[PDB]
Parts: C-alpha cells; sequence; structure tokens
C-alpha cells in the first residue's frame, strides 16, 4: 500500500474481504463401506458405492467419512475392526466388488455366490466365502496380457506402493507359512531378514506373493474409481489412521530401527492410557512404540510414507489419538495392566514440518477426546488442525463443556456421534431424565420426539467448518445399529444398511438434510 496519508487507488472499494477456500462450510456422512447394502454378505466398492455417492451429491454433502480400510486382524476377538489391522498401508480385501471383478472379466457371473443373509456382516463365514472368488480373479489377472496386466506391472514397480508392498507381501507369505502366532518366533533366517532367506521365500512362495500384490491392485483400481466418481460429485473423502500399528505386521519386522524393540526384536514397551479415575485401572492397548528420537534423525521417513499412502486414498484424514504426538503413555511389555507406565516426550511439530516438507500440505484431523493435556491443545493448534467436537458428550457436565454449540469453533469438526457411539436414538433412549432435560432445554426447548433432528440440526448449524452425520441417524436408527461399543469383543463392526433399505428410495431422507445443508450455508 502507498505511504500513510496518500491516496489509495481509484478502485480501493473493490478491494473486498477474501474467503480462504480452506475454509469452506461442509457437511459429510459417516458410513463404511462395509456398511452398504448388497448380495454377497458385506459391503463393497462396486454399484453401491456409486449409488450411495448419488445420494450423497443428491443431498448436498461435500464429503464422505469411512473408518481405516486396512485387512482387519482375525486372530483373536477383534473380529471385523479397522483398527486392530494387519497392514497399515494395504486394502482390506473384503471390500473388493464381485460384480467390477465380472465386469473385468476376472470373474464368470456363474462363480459368484447365491445371496447371502443381508442384516448384518458375519466375519466368522465370510473371508471363507469371498476370499477364494478374490483370489480365482487376481489369478486371473495374473495369467492375462492386455490393459489390466499393464496396469498391474505399473502398480507394481510404482516406487511408492512398493515401498510397502514388497514388505506386506513377503510378510503374509511367511506369515503363512510358518504360522507362529507372531513373528518373533520365526526362524532366525526370516525374523531377522536373510538377504538369501528372502530371496528362498518368493521362489518358494511366488504365487502366494504375485497373488497378495495382485488383489492390492485390484483394491487400488476398486477404491481409484469410487474416488474418481466421488470428485466427479465434488465430494471429498475423509479417512482415519490410528497413531499406531500392530506388532505382528510388516510395518515393525520390515522395519524394526523405528520402533522401541530389544536386541531379539521384542517390544521394549508398549501403548496404553493411565488411570484417569476409572475402575481403578486404565487401558494396556499393547501396540509397539515409536522410537521418535531415531526418526527424527532420518527426517522421519517412516511416517512420511505412511501419510504418502494416506494421501493416495483419502483427501484428508483423521489420526486417532492425536496426543501421543505431545505425549505418550509408555507400559513396561511385561506388564499385564496400565497402571505402571509413564508419560514419555512425543516428537512435536517437527514431525509435521518433515511431512510439509516432503508431502506438502494436507488436512489432517486431530482426535482429541477424553482427558488432553495443554500441550496436546499447543501442538494441534500450532499446526492448524481441527480437533473434535461431539454432541453426545456434551449434556452432561456444565456449560462449559467443549462439546456444545456455543462452545465450538471455526477450525473444527462437529459430529452428532461417531462410530464409537450409540446412535441418537439409541443413545436418548438409555439417557438419564436429567441429562435429557438438559438437552431439550438447550436445544430451545424442541420436544423429545424430535430429539434426531434437533441433534442434527445443532450439527449443521454449528460454527465448525465441518459437521459429520452417521448414516445410521439419517435413517432414523435404534440401538441395534451402532457400529461399535469400545468397552467390548464381539457384536461390533457389523452392521448394514437393510436390504429393504435402499439409496434411490431416500430422496425424502436426501432433500431434508439438504434444506439445513442450504440454510445453515454448507451447500
Ligand atoms: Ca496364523
Amino acid at each position: 500500500v502507498p505511504a500513510v496519508g496518500e491516496d489509495f487507488p481509484i478502485d480501493y472499494a473493490d478491494w473486498l474481504p477474501k474467503r480462504d477456500p480452506n475454509d469452506r462450510r461442509r457437511a459429510g456422512i459417516l458410513l463404511h463401506p462395509t456398511s452398504f447394502p448388497g448380495p454377497y454378505g458385506i459391503g463393497d466398492l462396486g454399484p453401491q458405492a456409486f449409488k450411495f455417492l448419488d445420494w450423497l451429491h443428491l443431498a448436498g454433502c461435500s464429503l464422505w467419512q469411512v473408518l481405516p480400510l486396512v485387512p482387519p486382524g482375525k486372530r483373536g476377538n477383534e473380529d471385523g475392526s479397522p483398527y486392530s489391522g494387519q497392514d497399515a498401508n494395504c486394502g482390506n480385501t473384503l471390500l473388493i466388488s464381485l460384480e467390477e471383478l465380472v465386469d473385468d472379466g476376472l470373474l464368470k457371473m456363474e462363480e459368484l455366490p447365491e445371496p447371502l443373509p443381508t442384516d448384518r456382516v458375519n466375519y466368522s463365514t465370510i473371508s471363507e466365502i469371498k476370499d477364494p472368488l478374490i483370489t480365482k480373479a487376481a489369478k486371473r489377472l495374473l495369467s492375462s496380457e492386455g490393459e489390466l496386466k499393464d496396469q498391474l506391472e505399473n502398480f507394481r514397480r510404482d516406487p511408492n506402493i512398493s515401498s510397502w508392498l514388497e514388505d506386506a507381501a513377503y510378510f503374509a507369505a511367511i506369515d503363512n507359512s510358518v504360522n507362529t502366532i507372531s513373528w518373533y518366533d520365526w526362524p532366525e533366517p526370516l525374523k531377522n531378514r536373510h538377504l538369501a532367506a528372502l530371496e528362498e521365500v518368493y521362489q518358494s512362495e511366488k504365487d502366494f506373493i504375485d497373488i497378495f500384490i495382485a488383489q492390492q491392485f485390484l483394491f487400488q483400481r476398486q477404491w481409484k474409481k469410487v474416488r474418481d466418481y466421488a470428485r466427479s460429485k465434488g465430494i471429498s473423502i475423509m479417512g482415519d489412521m490410528p497413531i499406531y500399528v500392530g506388532y505382528h505386521s510388516a510395518d515393525v519386522w520390515a522395519n524394526k530401527k523405528q520402533f522401541l524393540l530389544n536386541r531379539k526384536g521384542f517390544p521394549l514397551i508398549v501403548s496404553g492410557v493411565p488411570p484417569d479415575a476409572f475402575s481403578e485401572t486404565g487401558q494396556l492397548w499393547g501396540s509397539p512404540l515409536y522410537d521418535w528420537k531415531a526418526m527424527e534423525k532420518d527426517g522421519f521417513s517412516w511416517w512420511v510414507r505412511r501419510i504418502q499412502r494416506a494421501t493416495d486414498l483419502f483427501d484428508e484424514f483423521r489420526i486417532d489419538h492425536f496426543r501421543g504426538f505431545a505425549g505418550f503413555w509408555a507400559v513396561p511389555s511385561e506388564e499385564k495392566i496400565a497402571i505402571l507406565g509413564r508419560w514419555k516426550v512425543g516428537p512435536g511439530k517437527p514431525l509435521f514440518d518433515a511431512i510439509l516438507q516432503a508431502v506438502g500440505k494436507i488436512n489432517i484431523i486431530a482426535e482429541d477426546l477424553g482427558v488432553i493435556t495443554e500441550d496436546v491443545v499447543q501442538l494441534r493448534k500450532s499446526i492448524e488442525a481441527p480437533g473434535m467436537a461431539v454432541l453426545q458428550f456434551a449434556f452432561g457436565s456444565d456449560a462449559e463443556n467443549p462439546h456444545l454449540p456455543h462452545n465450538h469453533e471455526q477450525n473444527q469438526v462437529v459430529y452428532t456421534g461417531t462410530h464409537d457411539n450409540d446412535t441418537i436414538r439409541g443413545w436418548w433412549d438409555t439417557l438419564p431424565q436429567e441429562e435429557k432435560s438438559n438437552v431439550l432445554k438447550y436445544l430451545s426447548n424442541i420436544e423429545e420426539e424430535e430429539i434426531s433432528r434437533g441433534l442434527i440440526e445443532g450439527a449443521v448449524s454449528s460454527v465448525a467448518r465441518i459437521a459429520i452425520i452417521p448414516m445410521q441417524d439419517v435413517l432414523g436408527l435404534g440401538s441395534d445399529s451402532r457400529m461399535n461399543i469400545p468397552a467390548t469383543q464381539f457384536g461390533n463392526w457389523s452392521w448394514r444398511i437393510p436390504s429393504s433399505t435402499s439409496f434411490d428410495n431416500l430422496d425424502a431422507e436426501a432433500k431434508k438434510l439438504r434444506d439445513i445443508l442450504a440454510t445453515y450455508g454448507r451447500l
């Protein structure tokens, strides 16, 4: 601008305040693809994914949130959990659409199963049905000689892809052959990745490894098609990643020095959270912990690659237990409970500086629920990452509760509830009378019969730049439709949109959402 007191240009009054596109108000729906309806026992990246995206577009939503897309562990009672993944980078092959594979010529229609029970994902039977079909398709692709073969080759050879995929495939092949509970007990040449032993693995387990890679290509291609379609409809996809990875994975076995392990590869300390006046005992998660000191020395290369893959899949993503980047609870690996442990200093902002330098700008959402400390808030603010507000947590304390709308801020993501909460209707049904009174009063004395509308509107009308509603709440569903109960080992991650509900029959629901998005400037 000119010197103080001097003339501005004649057109000064046209220099109107700028609206940063990153600040655009948006609304989204939380719906994990396993929850899509259809005849094959689990939702997939096929015809229903596109019907869903059409419905989202009709509803005026510009975001779709999913849970992690990784292959869930099947080795306990974590049945189907997106948060107990077998690998940090691979896609869940159960999400691969049998119909799209028929379109590709990799499966024959006659090979597809007769329609399976539709109400709920049965994680105990679904792999036995779908795995052989995905394998058949992968084998057909491997023996083919056209455009898809060429694409498979480009995929396998891509330096970003190969940085995790080769290790993931060899890990799975060895796991299949050796079949111990963990790699800690593998024969030393395989445990310690002797060059000759790995060469021998590819010779003896060639087919397994080739098929594993082909399956990951099939996932990649289907996911890309979905993401491209979403983008065509003005819809971004928000993913999710746990801060930690599991011990028995290629992530650890192929990158041992990234983790705090002893000389025999056993974790020295493991993840958890301490007691916070709850049942005397805290929570023992048991994941290996990162050697953040070692990581800083190479510019956080392992974390950079993890982020690269996340951006290959998602437009933006939440990191669970974001507080772990500021401070993390460490339990000696011998302990059977979380009581005995210490808080350790996390990597802080330098991790995010290195990510920025390597990968560029990313919308990372900080999961910041529960008791968090001041350093966590300062870290989050320092990288301009939005935290969370969850309306189902807002009404049981006092007016300073950060989840209450009058306490929201613009750079934040507001939910009615997440996959960890009951549905609005389910939550209401078990809510104590005193809290019910408080909710109704807060929401301008609305009727109990309109609680769902009240909470949905409370989210949409918030100043928070992103509002997310679970699909269950759009559908008016109760506790039988809850995705996860955090205390538990069974019945989780299995909810599906009922067979009788189809996206083409949800025009009324889309209009109802679109109208409030219009009113509250999210359209
Ligand atoms: Ca096994």
